[PDB]
């Protein structure tokens, strides 16, 4: 009796119903982005609709326009070919909002008439309501459930047989007889829980496709009421209405588990409250179970040594994929030991455990006072960590360091997760392409569990698969920001930070365990992935677009990758949607005023009112210590908070008209409180001849009156674990740092507060001081507005009270009042007629923070480059992130948009193209300062380059044209940053104009090979000379710190590598009039035929660049004696 | 998550009537045991020791 | 670790397991031994197993189900079977040992402090210690019961 599409043939398609504002503000940008990208990219686009605008109704009649438009497509289509429908998500935080949407989406099919007529009949509306699934949690889904449809499913799929099902299942009905009181109705819902857990386990173990049940008919529709998910999987419904979490983590069905995350291409998803989710996806990905990093690379190093898997048609270029981690693993193995397990030595460290942090960029953090060192005593036979002497000198050690080893296993331990997922991928390509035969033509999710177990079989790292199973979901359209290399879209939203705890084992006492918590993506990474991996994303929001980072998506970043993608709305769509709520939300015709009395902290006034409260009493203070409990630190704040609430009490309470007071207070008062609370209704008693003291996070008569406190504690903490909790505050630290609101020595020294433990008081403190609070206070009063009022006739007068807190920050509010709603606007327009306001531009300290932060960025991936550069062998990744930082440096010294691969390589400059620096290239990176703020430091512009004078010489031009390389900077808002500029800019146009001058008299050039490189510019051949020869060319004559003693090392080492090598040493700008000198080995001026190192100061002239044609004359002639 | 078990299963023990509350109040009560022992266990085992007196 | 190195080497432990052959892909094989004298299968043909080098893995076949007729040489099930028991059952007896002996080291160093713990206070801390020095944590709980059930030994010998 199942309803057929053949009951839409003479549905009228093309007739659409009489359409609002708010749908043509979603369908037209929708189309648009139709036509000017693609027909297979999503987008994002977030609507600013309030309150009694129409938000749901206008998000599922565009739900049913697109059902009614797959049902077109399926019926045109037909016998053409069978596809999947178009999947349709709504998701809410709130488990009581995806029901009553759900319920209204069912009232609309009934409810939707059309010319005056019903758009439907009941054949269609029975079909497009059997397209509709809710599917709850679990505990909800199986106490859903009758006794008739799990007695069905039992007997099913056989399971009587086994007693332990049975007894769960007469437990869970002998509980569910008598709920009745809640204590049996919690563990009414623990044990259903289990049960449906444990149920879904063993019928999905059973239904793999051996001993398959076949359903069909009461058994299937029995399987699909227990089970929504396989109502999707078959193909009978195509709408979905589920929480985030259910989102993330997924629904089940009869074969195995469904996560929308890895099959969202055509996904149609409507968010509800999209800011609010940046907390909640937080809360489920803070929530990663922490792995020891020992034991992990210690099995996998165990492992990979001799375990292969098979050659067959299906392990197809599968084997390739592993093998770069092998050898990765082996040399991780040989340099640290794996051989031997950790320990912690020394006092110090037995009692305090180790905390390090690290964002995996340049924000790192240590618990220990001293570096913490790493030593492999093979008599002991053990690694051990230790900090050693603290003095300065005095035999340093070189052992090693805790952080590369920890940073290095994190690295390798990713690696193998997006390895295996590589290979699931691969695996699923060779499956399909082998089982062309079959008609299954079964997409990732039915390959994905079969691969990893295959896999992991094959190696023998069966303990990993829940790893690989958790590290698939959340992180993993990672496939469908790349990496952290300096030619990648650097970000933290798609890099994380890892915590590590080093502590001893559980009853072992000599070995330590290293737990590492890992944040690999941000909620905003996820939402940009969802947004490429093919799903429009139609979140609504009033306050979707908060200038906020930690209490919404960071917009920023998400402009910043996903292009055009980000869908936002124009003047004339805002502009209407104005026109439109103050159409259907006018107080001019009512004649409704908003009245705004900012409340201050009158203490003389609580002194009176305490007074009065108690006349008898000699002085206040007894019944604070005492009767309130009032401490010495807490009496200010205590008399501010209620000196503002008794006068916003008393004025709600003299108000004549409003009725409903809704005071938005942080904590929920005490009894101490409540004895003042009876006082003010004894003063109301005889006032008169109700109230509410609401929360800020919480989850008839119309709301008439609001108290607006100071927005309190708005740093999120999860309260799931402790680890949890860690993970959360450094994501707020970090983001906010990324943003720009926190410079980098803030940020760094908040971490490492809050890594060695730190109050939440010295945590909002620390916050108070960005623009990000002042933003979020905004927000939050926005919010609580906005929720003040539902009815459609208002009293003549409303009464809205903000703390005096918050004058300053709603005085200085400066984006157009287009879409705030009434009352916000009302409280700006108070709020801006208190005299005047010093305004600060968030964008200059933003610049500046931004700058610092990309200098600090630049100067750390340098160093760590070019140590990972000094080490044999040199890897081919890490020459071509040099050859491309120099490449790019060269071409486009200042770039006009902001770029997008090579992100961290420029500064956005208040003057274009030059700026004033004061810092040092050898020290602290968050010390450096910028701009105006040092106008008498160093300079960066195309004048010190001296790129003018180079770009004189007859030869310079030809190789910059032919190479083309930038001879001029233009003038543009993103200049290179001091470390690139000094650094790259200098070696790279001293190595080309040095190869021009030499090509001018036909020199041959190759690159520097093995793991010598970054010593010498380039190797040089000339003229059949049989002895290798090597430059080393610096833009000025060059002598660091490392002086003496680095070049004689580096010509040491080149010597006892390839033999006998003359060394040129030449300044390309300098005066040329110095001859050569020839230096020693040490750099000592010594005899022209014993000498092995030759320099020339200058090739170019400083003044006309002409060719010193003079001096490689000599040289050659040098070359050329013997 | 260990204060919720146990007000589960004070509650359930207030009202430990019939047979069907009393094998989920069984098992409930043998799971709690095993948790709230091997957490007993864990806080012993030599770190900040209760000192049980009294 | 002898005798685990020649077991690896000897049956090709780097390759996976894998039945090959109709009639074993329907019905698991069943195998059952007293470790004495008593030795049954549930397969009609005895069972052989090979290591192809080319498909890199091993290989459970009843080949040529004929008696006699020039006898495979690849191997069998049964010896497969047996010498993992062995050795599975050589590792929970010398963990046993591995933890009286640290007892006894233990005792031994620590007479200067009043504690002398028993075998009990020390079993549950070697028992760790040996595993996490050898990375065999999840063994763990097999250690917990093979020290009880057959455990009061050290408080039968050999099948030799």
């Amino acid at each position: 009796m199942n309803v057929s599409i053949e009951e839409f043939t003479h549905f009228d398609f093309q007739l659409v119903p009489e359409p609002s504002p708010l749908d043509l503000v979603i369908t037209e940008p929708l189309k648009n982005h139709i036509e000017v990208n693609g027909v297979k990219s999503g987008a994002l686009l977030p609507l600013p609709f309030q309150t009694g605008i129409g938000k749901t109704y206008t998000a599922l009649n565009f739900l049913l326009q697109q059902m009614l438009e797959q049902v077109r497509s399926e019926l045109k289509e037909e016998n053409t070919g069978k596809k999947s429908k178009r999947l349709l998500y709504y998701v809410t935080d709130s488990v009581d909002n995806v029901v009553s949407a759900k319920a209204d989406l069912l009232k609309l099919i009934e409810k939707q008439t059309v010319k005056g007529e019903p758009r439907f009949t009941l054949e269609q509306q029975e079909y497009l309501k059997a397209q509709i699934v809710h599917l709850p949690n679990q505990s909800e889904q199986l106490l859903q459930c009758s006794d008739a449809v799990l007695n069905d499913v039992l007997i099913g799929f056989n399971l009587n047989a086994e007693r332990d099902v049975q007894a769960e299942w007469s437990a869970i009905s002998g509980l569910r007889r008598h709920a009745s009181n809640p204590e049996v109705k919690i563990s009414l819902n623990r044990q259903a829980g289990y049960f449906y857990r444990n149920l879904i386990d063993r019928l999905q173990k059973k239904q793999k496709g051996a001993d398959r049940v076949l359903l069909s008919g009461s058994l299937l529709a029995s399987v699909e009421t227990l089970l929504p998910g396989e109502k999707i999987r078959n193909g009978s419904a195509h709408v979905a209405f589920l929480t985030t979490s259910k989102f993330l983590k997924g629904f089940h069905n009869t074969r195995s588990r469904y996560s929308p995350l890895r099959d969202l291409s055509g996904a149609v998803l409507i968010i509800d409250e999209i800011d609010k989710q940046n907390q909640v996806i937080l809360s489920e990905l803070c929530k990663q179970q922490a792995q020891d990093l020992i034991w992990a690379i210690r099995t996998l190093r165990a492992n990979f040594r001799d375990h292969q898997l098979e050659s067959s048609p299906r392990y197809d270029k599968i084997e390739d994929l592993f093998e770069p981690l092998r050898e990765r693993l082996e040399e991780f193995g040989t340099n640290w030991n794996l051989a031997f397990a950790f320990n912690t030595e020394g006092a110090n460290l037995n009692e305090r455990p180790v905390r390090l942090f690290s964002d995996r960029s340049f924000t790192h953090v240590s618990s220990a006072t001293h570096k913490l060192s790493l030593k492999s005593d093979f008599l002991r036979r053990k690694n051990l960590i230790f900090s050693d002497e603290k003095v300065e000198g005095s035999l340093i050690e070189k052992h090693g360091l805790l952080t590369r080893f920890v940073n290095e296993a994190d690295v390798i331990y990713q690696w193998f997760l997006g390895t295996m997922r590589k290979a699931v991928f691969q695996y699923w390509e060779n499956v399909r392409g082998l089982e062309i035969e079959v008609r299954e033509n079964r997409s990732l999710e039915g390959t994905f569990q079969e691969a990893v177990q295959s896999l992991l079989t094959h190696f023998n790292l069966q303990e990993f698969e829940s790893a690989v199973y958790e590290s698939f979901d959340t992180r993993g359209l990672r496939q469908s920001g790349k990496a952290n290399k300096l030619s990648s879209s650097k970000s933290y939203h798609h890099t994380g930070l890892k915590l590590v705890e080093v502590a001893h084992n559980q009853g072992t006492r000599d070995t330590v365990n290293c737990k590492a918590s890992f944040l690999n993506t941000s909620p905003s990474g996820v939402l940009a992935d969802m947004v490429d991996a093919g799903a429009v994303i139609l979140g609504i929001s009033a306050t979707a677009r908060a200038d906020t980072v930690i209490h919404n998506f960071d917009f920023k970043y998400l402009n910043e990758r996903l292009g055009n993608k980000l869908l936002s709305l124009s003047r004339e769509q805002k502009q209407r949607v104005n026109n439109y709520y103050h159409s259907r939300r006018n107080y001019k015709d009512n004649g409704v005023v908003l009245t705004v009395k900012y409340l201050n902290s009158r203490d003389a006034f609580l002194d009176a009112l305490l007074e009065e409260y108690k006349p008898e009493a000699r002085s206040s203070h007894f019944i604070l210590n005492h009767y309130l409990g009032i401490a010495e630190s807490e009496q200010a704040f205590v008399r501010s908070w209620l000196s503002k609430l008794l006068a916003s009490i008393k004025a709600f309470i003299s108000s004549p008209d409003n009725r409903y007071m809704l005071s938005l207070l942080n904590r929920t008062l005490d009894t101490t409180r409540q004895n003042i609370n009876d006082f003010i209704q004894f003063c109301c008693d005889k006032w008169a001849k109700v109230v509410v003291f609401s929360t800020y996070a919480s989850m008839r008569s119309d709301i008439d009156s609001i108290y607006l406190e100071k927005p309190t504690q708005l740093l999120l903490s999860d309260d799931y674990s402790h680890t949890a909790n860690q993970l959360c505050q450094f994501h707020q630290i970090l983001s906010l740092q990324e943003n720009g609101e926190l410079s980098p020595k803030s940020a760094e020294n908040w971490c490492r507060q809050q890594l060695m433990g730190m109050s939440r008081e010295r945590s909002l403190q620390q916050y108070h001081q960005t623009s990000d609070y002042q933003s979020a206070v905004r927000k939050y009063i926005e919010q609580a507005v906005g929720r003040a009022g539902r009815t459609s006739l208002k009293r003549k007068q409303i009464l809205l009270f903000v703390d005096s807190g918050l004058k300053e920050i709603l005085a200085e509010e400066s984006r157009d009042p287009s879409l705030f709603s009434h009352e916000y606007v009302a409280l700006v327009n108070k709020a801006k007629s208190a005299g005047k306001s010093i305004v600060e531009d968030r964008a200059v300290r933003r610049l500046f923070n931004l700058a610092q932060r990309n200098n600090k960025d630049g100067m750390l991936s340098i160093k760590a480059l070019v140590h990972r550069l000094h080490n044999q062998p040199a890897s081919k990744s890490d020459i071509q992130e040099w050859q491309d930082i120099r490449t790019q440096l060269l071409r486009y010294p200042t770039v006009a948009f902001q770029p997008e691969r090579f992100n961290r390589l420029y500064l956005q400059s208040m003057t274009k193209g030059y700026y004033r620096y004061q810092g040092n290239l050898d020290g602290d990176p968050n010390s450096f300062e910028f701009f105006d703020r040092v106008p008498y430091g160093d300079m960066v512009s195309e004048e010190d380059c001296s790129l003018a004078t180079l770009v004189q010489n007859q030869y310079v031009r030809p190789w910059f044209e032919r190479k083309g390389f930038a001879c001029s900077w233009q003038k543009e808002a993103n200049v290179m940053t001091p470390i690139m500029f000094t650094n790259i800019y200098k070696g790279a146009l001293g190595e080309q104009a040095v190869e021009a001058v030499l090509t001018a008299f036909d020199f041959t050039f190759e690159e520097v090979p093995n793991s010598i490189y970054e010593r010498f510019d380039n190797r040089v051949i000339f003229a059949g000379i049989e002895q290798p020869i090597w430059l080393d060319s610096k833009y000025w004559k060059h002598e660091g710190n490392e002086s003496s003693e680095g070049y004689s090392s580096k010509i040491a080492l080149v010597e006892e590598e390839f033999g006998p090598s003359k060394f040129i040493y030449v300044n390309a700008l300098g005066d040329t009039s110095k001859p050569i000198r020839y230096l020693n080995s040490c750099f000592v001026e010594t005899s022209p035929q014993l000498a092995k190192v030759i320099e020339i100061p200058a090739l170019i002239d400083d003044s006309n660049a002409d060719t010193n044609r003079t001096a490689v004359q000599e040289l050659i002639k040098w070359l050329h004696h013997s």
